[PDB]
């Protein structure tokens, strides 16, 4: 039941924070990418695989087509497919130990999936804006 403080910012990852997967989701489509052109193609992603389950399944090939013209939209959508299966099958802690999963996605689990945004030290232009809200506001 951590539920991190709504921000004047809108990070989509206040809104998924309740989903550790669709977060961790979120942040393979927002790395290094406009969230101009990142937003509107996850959405389309988790109306049509909402589960790690559902996207474990499918075959990146249909994944990349859906997830065109992204960028690196092979790679984000085999990432994407692998990253799903070993959420759910590996016992894991956090989710750097995941897949697909660097720095930029295990600081947003941190901060928002569980309490330790404290511990946190984010180099991410939108996440650091966060932070620091969140550190003064506190």
């Amino acid at each position: 039941k951590w539920t991190p403080p709504r921000s004047p910012f809108n990070l989509v990852q206040e809104t998924l924070f309740h989903d550790p997967w669709k977060l961790l989701i979120a942040t393979i489509f927002l790395n290094r990418t406009s969230g101009k052109m990142a937003i509107p193609v996850l959405w389309k992603f988790l109306e049509k695989y909402p589960s790690a389950e559902v996207a474990r399944t499918a075959d990146w090939r249909d994944v990349s087509e859906l997830l065109k013209p992204l960028g690196l939209y092979d790679l984000r959508a085999k990432t994407i497919v692998k990253f799903s299966d070993e959420y759910l099958t590996k016992q894991w802690k956090y989710p750097i130990e995941l897949h697909g999963i660097g720095k930029y996605g295990n600081d947003s689990y941190r901060i928002f999936c569980v309490n330790e945004w404290k511990q946190v030290h984010p180099e991410d232009h939108k996440l650091n804006k966060y932070h620091d809200w969140l550190w003064e506001n506190h």
